[PDB]
């Protein structure tokens, strides 16, 4: 052991010296064989594993090349050290063992490395962790050697040279190809970086650079995201999950059958699967993060021991200068190892979580296609949208918080203990402080959760009462009713402000808490330990390594109770989505799609049942259809025609009898179903394009006319948004995909509902008529009309569920017996100017006393640090200052003072903070209210209601939650950080210097991670909607796309939308740990420049010094990272007080009462003038009314019809003053309405929209917000509407609730409570306006007669477009071009040589 070196082999006396050198025999004896030993016992599997499973892959580049050339200068250099060695044989008398059998080790290993370089080839990791790991170890157990040789050679030693020379260069060149090493090998573009990056690489995260680059020149677009490799993609992932799960659920469903028979012998679903089923299909990454996560939590208690040594090390006068160093630079390295450690466990949990979701959302997709009908009807849309929206989103969730419940139970213990050791058993003090803390943690997360579920309820009713208020902006501008509607939903909001307060309030308390545990723990600990005995003193190492695991402790500490409620939640999460999925699957055995037969459509004897609880729907049926016959089955409402179709489809369940189908099949359903997109890929319907064809089915259907009415053509737009397209429209495209897709039968069912008699009678002869495009192709049609009737080959009369007869027209007209009756009943008829306005929201003196109370926590903060300091100096003198109560009692009390004055100055702060927040939103939100409204409406037209919606509810939503909280965690991790650095400059000031360029270094960092994450946070938000949206749209529509076979179709469609979400996400969670490694980087230096200052000055600063110095500067890794994202946070979300800002400036119209007041009656009873009038609808696009001027008399019907153009829809918009009058102005009865006010002047004028809306509420309000009328007059008024028939029937009075569909207040009621609002008005002046003739001609009788009769003597406009119900009109004006060439009576108008207008009478 010692006889083959020929020296000493172990001396600790050499260390025991200021100059300290290892000795040379066990510096070449265990730093060599260190390396060497890692290579050699792991070589041979290395090398098998690569062989074994290879590829073809074979390549040359620069770098494999370089790395042998440098291997083979290794080898050549140990071949001349051997040289050198045997020579010097003669030279010496006996050379040692080691100088000769060192070279053949050499000589082998490096023959070992370069088979090991070589064989990498085969695999496509090039540099992976063998070969750096084996590179590291050699550099570091080389340098030792390479100072003692170097310090060796310093002091004139010329002795062995040569050999000095050879190892150095030898070390060089070890270090080179250290650095090659690192290098990321070139890329085959096949493969994302993440998977053939160098270990060095993928542990340091700097494979994205290029990304975040690219993220800086120029936006990223969704193209310029990498993707995911095969392994994440949803296919695969989805395949693995069901086949771990197929076990699983088959044995929950045996179990669930058993215990079914045995309580027999609905809430009841095959349960616990899911997590199983999710553990077993990902226990190698569990597996993988939880070794990851034990290794970091065993390595981040080695910083405290080291900071221990290093104090008793300065604290000593007499230690080693080589030592401290050492400490210096063994806290570096444990603390970057740790940060990588750490940083790749968050990257696996993260990304299993994510994958999670991917396969539970992938899950419910392919569940949904094959759910069975009673499953489906249990669930509705939106609530399983809002399933695979958000319990997938709380699955991955609890994912992330599975691998922490137990790291943070190992770092509790582990911590306890380390205290325990540093302060006997006095730590149980701070242990009932931090444990008493818990449950109020706990109780205070779920009131947290239970305030936003509230909040998140308040909210919806406020976005739902302001998406109807914009809807109808319309005619709340034309009635003047803007303050009562503005009024109700300030109330709301004043509401849910009071919620929010509160929920802020219990936020700000839960983080006082969190903030404020370690100091009552420092406090409660050391007080309790000096106090409970007088033997056991408190010095700088106790003090503050206590304090260093106090701060280890505390996160993990306060993270327990927010993992456990999660946990919880997820629970019952799981348990819905494990009821869901465990639902049966949807039967086929009674349709079978035979691929041969006969007639393509037999019912052999089918018995199909809506329900099996209730009486079978349709029972004992017996039909044939030949191909290509037409059939149009007919019957009573509710016979089951519908049903007959269902059945035939296969969306109902039957008891006995079989249906045989063959050939595929397309159907339309009388309610059309609609797509997101374009017209044409609605038609195309997945199928390939085809010219001939496309045109073809126009021509047959009615829809070239229509596209060319269209705004954006064929392409143009439908869903989501789209452009409201008709029924009739909806019902003409449905059968145009039907025609397109060319099934061999069609199944017909009502799709001519809102389609008029000609058009019909078109479609149906050009596509299902003896001469349609389908005459090769069979169809069943169910139809109302008789028009179609006589062209029917085979009718089926169905009655009460059951088929009567068969036969066609002629058997009408033949039997005359059942289809005789039957037919006789049936025709029977950023810059900061966006924070300065934010803030100046806020209120300056609110910040600034937030800000000065917040130095003041940290001024408290670094006094309590010192007195800590001085406190744990006292010990070292004894000489009097302490064995004194006096001195103990002063320095415990004082040091309590401290940490009180700190929490009362940071709870101060953190209260001031919220009422400001509070009050910010409360004036912003307020602002953005009054100056919507009051706009004019060009702004309206322009821009779309669903932008001003999302305004009002996500914007408002983020100032009023996430901005808060952004602000203060930015001023709270700002604040930590400067309080640290200025700790730390005030022990050693030269660390100022070293502040200059690493502010400059982490700046750098911070611009980059802003520029590209904000992107991809944009990126995300684009791509998760779509997802949803489409489940939606792919849910509501079952039933079409099980008929028309497309399911494989849509399948892929949702896993390729899921795919370009996930590369998307992912990104981002690599982006977070780049930056992540990068600023723990930058704090880890931090701490290291400060320990090497330390150490420099060890002759000047005491021990207690350095203790408080680190034991802070340990704390300062992780609140750089939260601080640049923080900062990027805000700036992500302060866009919401930009937009906010942006609708607030709108331009307004005319205000609301311009110092001069109308009289007591403003119409004065009287007629109205027009003058030289120049008005455009828009300011200087287009003049729409120019060069008229008519006097109208008191109480004359006058009604104006001009033509087609906008100059007849004018006059309303500029008689509301809602359009200025560039030109002229209105003169009524010397009353001007320029210089007058503008919302007096429309509260007292009447008018009938075209197209009336109704308001959610009450019926009282919606007739009269503003309550100024007695409920007398109101009955009086619905009396003269006759509706009070209708509300009796209903609740009676006049305060019965209302709300919009064909529910209440049908379209009848609706019209006559307009026009008893209209009447109940009592304006002299009466504008009417009429566009749709889909209205009855009782109601249009009524309404006549009630004017006629009650506002004759007023003066009426009646703007109607149909000509047969004008005639009756005392005048009648005609508006042409804009200009008016007319005036006169109607009998004047015709005497003018005979019908020279409206000529047209039919
Ligand atoms: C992305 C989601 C998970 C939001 C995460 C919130 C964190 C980014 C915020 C919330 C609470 C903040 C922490 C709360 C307390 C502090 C104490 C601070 O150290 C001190 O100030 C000493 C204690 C004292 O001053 O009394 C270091 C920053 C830190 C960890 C803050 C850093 C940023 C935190 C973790
Ligand atoms: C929602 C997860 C909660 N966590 C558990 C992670 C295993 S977490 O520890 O608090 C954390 C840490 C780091 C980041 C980040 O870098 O964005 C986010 C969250
Ligand atoms: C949400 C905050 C996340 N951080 C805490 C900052 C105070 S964190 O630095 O990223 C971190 C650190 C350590 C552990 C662990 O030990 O489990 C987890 C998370």
């Amino acid at each position: 052991m010692d006889k083959f070196c020929n020296s000493t082999f172990w001396d600790l006396s050499l260390l025991e010296s200021p100059e300290a050198d290892l000795p040379l025999c066990f510096e070449q004896t265990v730093l060599v064989w260190i390396p060497l030993g890692f290579l050699w016992l792991l070589a041979p599997w290395q090398l098998y594993s690569v062989y074994r499973s290879r590829t073809k892959r074979s390549s040359i580049t620069k770098f494999y090349l370089a790395k042998q050339v440098f291997v083979v200068f290794l080898l050549i250099l140990a071949a001349i050290d051997l040289s050198l060695a045997l020579t010097e044989d003669t030279g010496q008398a006996t050379v040692p063992p080691v100088r000769y059998t060192n070279p053949i080790l050499y000589l082998c290993t490096w023959l070992l490395v370069l088979a090991v370089q070589h064989s990498r080839q085969w695999c496509v990791r090039k540099n992976s962790w063998f070969l750096s790991l084996f590179w590291i170890l050699s550099v570091l157990c080389g340098v030792f050697q390479f100072q003692t040789l170097i310090r060796a050679l310093l002091k004139d030693s010329k002795s062995n040279m040569a050999y000095s020379y050879l190892f150095f260069v030898s070390y060089g060149f070890q270090i080179v190809l250290l650095i090659l090493t690192a290098f990321s090998g070139p890329s085959d573009s096949t493969q994302t970086p993440s998977v053939t990056a160098s270990f060095l690489s993928s542990i340091t995260f700097s494979w994205y650079d290029r990304t975040v680059l690219k993220g800086y020149k120029h936006p990223l677009t969704l193209e310029d995201v990498w993707d995911i490799d095969e392994g994440f993609k949803t296919r695969s992932v989805t395949s693995k999950f069901e086949a771990a799960m197929t076990k699983d659920l088959q044995k929950a469903r045996q179990a669930f059958q058993r215990r079914l028979q045995k309580s027999q012998r609905t809430k009841d679903y095959p349960k616990s699967w899911l997590i199983k089923s999710l553990f077993k299909t990902f226990h190698v990454v569990i597996l993988k993060s939880f070794i990851l996560k034990l290794i970091h939590d065993l390595l981040v208690f080695l910083n405290p021991q080291l900071l221990k040594l290093l104090i008793g090390f300065v604290k000593s006068s007499n230690s080693y200068v080589w030592f401290g160093y050492i400490c210096a630079i063994l806290m570096f390295a444990v603390t970057l190892i740790q940060s990588f450690c750490l940083q790749s466990y968050f990257q696996h949990c993260f990304v299993l979580g994510m994958c999670v979701r991917t396969t539970v959302m992938s899950s419910i997709y392919k569940k949904a296609l094959t759910l069975s009908n009673l499953a489906r009807k249990q669930y509705t849309i939106g609530e399983t949208v809002n399933l695979m929206s958000v319990d997938s989103q709380k699955l991955m969730d609890a994912t992330n918080y599975m691998q922490l419940v137990w790291s943070s139970v190992i770092q509790i213990t582990l911590s306890i203990f380390f205290l325990w050791r540093e302060l006997g058993p006095s730590i149980l003090a701070g242990v009932g402080v931090m444990v008493l803390l818990i449950p109020v943690n706990g109780v205070l997360a779920t009131k947290i959760r239970n305030i936003q579920v509230q909040n998140m309820k308040n909210k919806d009713k406020r976005l739902k009462i302001m998406n109807e208020i914009l809807s109808g902006i319309k005619i709340l501008k034309y009635f003047a009713w803007e303050p009562s509607f503005q009024e109700q939903v300030q109330g709301i909001r004043k509401k849910e402000l009071k919620n929010l307060l509160r929920f802020g309030q219990l936020q700000s308390l839960l983080i006082f808490i969190l903030q404020i545990t370690p100091i009552l723990v420092s406090v409660v600990t050391f007080s309790v330990y000096v106090l409970v005995d007088s033997a056991n003193v408190l010095n700088a190492e106790k003090a503050f390594t206590s304090i260093t695991l106090f701060n280890i402790l505390r996160f993990p500490l306060s993270m327990l109770p927010m993992v456990t409620s999660s946990i919880l939640q997820a629970s019952v999460s799981v348990d819905r989505l494990e009821r869901y999925l465990g639902g049966d699957d949807l039967d086929t055995s009674a349709i079978r799609r035979v691929s041969n037969f006969d007639k393509a459509v037999k019912f052999s004897e089918a018995s199909f049942t809506w329900d099996p609880d209730l009486e079978a729907t349709i029972q004992d049926v017996n039909l044939d259809i030949k191909p290509g016959q037409l059939v149009a089955v007919v019957g009573t409402v509710g016979s089951g025609k519908s049903s007959l179709v269902s059945a035939m489809l296969g969306e109902m369940e039957n008891v006995h009898g079989h249906i045989t189908i063959q050939g595929s099949t397309a159907y339309v359903p009388q309610q059309s179903w609609i797509q997101n997109g374009t017209i044409k890929d609605n038609i195309l319907f997945g199928s390939e394009y085809n010219e001939k064809k496309y045109q073809q089915v126009l021509k047959a259907c009615a829809l070239l006319p229509d596209l060319e009415i269209l705004p954006g053509g064929d392409m143009a737009e439908i869903g989501e948004k789209g452009i409201n397209l008709s029924g009739g429209q909806k019902q003409r495209v449905s059968l145009a995909r039907a025609a397109y897709q060319d099934a061999d039968i069609y199944i017909l069912d009502d799709p001519l509902s809102a389609v008029d008699a000609h058009v019909g009678k078109h479609i149906f002869n050009k596509v299902v008529g003896p001469n349609g495009l389908l005459a090769g192709k069979t169809r069943i049609f169910v139809t109302h009309g008789i028009h179609f009737l006589p062209q029917v080959d085979e009718i089926v009369v169905l009655g009460k569920g059951t088929i009567l007869e068969k036969g066609s027209y002629r058997d009408l007209l033949d039997k005359k017996g059942v289809f005789a009756r039957n037919w006789k009943t049936f025709m029977k008829h950023v810059k900061f100017s966006i924070y300065l306005k934010y803030l100046q929201a806020v209120g300056w003196w609110s910040i600034l006393f937030i800000i000065l109370f917040y130095g003041l926590n940290n001024v408290a903060f670094i006094g309590s640090n010192l007195w800590l300091s001085a406190w744990t100096s006292d010990s070292d003198n004894l000489n009097g200052t302490n064995n004194s109560s006096s001195h103990r009692d002063m320095r415990i009390g004082v040091f309590g003072a401290l940490g009180l004055a700190q929490g009362i100055c940071l709870l101060i702060s953190t209260l001031w903070s919220i009422y400001a927040c509070r009050n910010a939103s409360k004036a912003l939100h307020g602002q953005l209210l009054t100056n919507i409204l009051r706009a004019p409406m060009r702004f309206f037209d322009t821009t779309p209601t669903g932008r001003i919606v999302n305004r009002f509810s996500g914007d408002i939503s983020t100032v009023d939650d996430l901005l808060p909280q952004t602000l203060r965690s930015w001023m709270m991790c700002f604040f930590g950080i400067a309080g640290t650095l200025v700790m730390i400059c005030m022990a050693t000031p030269v660390f100022a210097i070293i502040i200059i360029p690493l502010s400059i270094l982490y700046i750098s960092v911070q611009v980059f991670y802003v520029a590209t994450s904000r992107q991809l946070r944009r990126l995300d938000s684009v791509t998760k909607s779509p997802i949803y949206s489409h489940f939606s749209e792919t849910v509501t529509g079952l039933p079409i796309i099980r008929a028309f076979e497309h399911q494989q179709r849509f399948l892929a469609w949702n896993e390729k939308q899921i795919d370009i979400n996930q590369k998307c996400v992912f990104s981002w969670i690599t982006s977070n740990r780049w930056l992540a490694i990068r600023l723990e980087l930058v704090g880890n230096l931090v701490v290291f420049c400060s320990a090497l200052l330390l150490v420099i000055y060890r002759k000047t600063l005491t021990g207690d010094v350095v203790g408080f110095v680190l034991s802070n500067a340990l704390n300062i890794t992780q609140t750089l990272n939260w601080l640049v994202r923080m900062t990027s946070e805000a700036e992500t979300n302060i866009v919401a007080v930009e937009r906010i800002s942006e609708y607030i400036n709108v331009e307004n119209e005319a205000p609301w009462v311009t110092d001069k007041r109308p009289p007591a009656d403003w119409p004065r009873h009287g007629e109205i003038q027009f003058n030289n009038y120049q008005v455009r609808y828009r300011p200087e696009l287009d003049l729409v009314l120019k060069g008229i001027t008519c006097n109208i008399k008191s109480g004359e019907k006058v009604g104006v019809v001009g033509r087609t153009g906008a100059g007849k829809s004018s006059l309303t918009n500029c008689l509301f003053r809602i359009l200025e009058s560039a030109g002229g102005q209105i003169i009524i009865d010397g009353i001007d309405v320029a210089s007058i006010g503008l919302h007096d002047l429309r509260e007292r004028l009447t008018i009938i929209p075209q197209d009336p809306i109704l308001f959610s509420g009450s019926l009282r309000m919606n007739l009269d917000p503003f309550n100024k009328y007695s409920d007398e007059e109101v009955w009086r008024a619905l009396e003269l509407a006759h509706l009070r028939s209708f509300v009796s029937g209903l609740q009676l009075g006049l305060l019965s609730e209302v709300t919009e569909g064909g529910d209440n207040l049908s379209i009848g009621q609706r019209q006559l409570l307009c026009l008893g609002r209209a009447v109940l008005r009592k304006s002299k002046i009466l504008v009417l306006d009429e566009a749709t003739a889909a209205v009855d001609l009782e109601t249009d009788s009524l309404i006549q007669t009630t004017i006629r009769k009650e506002f004759s003597q007023c003066t009426v406009i009646t703007i109607a477009h149909r000509l047969h119900t004008i005639m009756d009109s005392d005048k009648i004006m005609v508006l042409d071009n804009g200009k008016i060439v007319e005036y006169g009576s109607p009998e004047e108008l015709l005497s003018n040589r005979g019908s020279f207008y409206l000529m047209a009478k039919e």
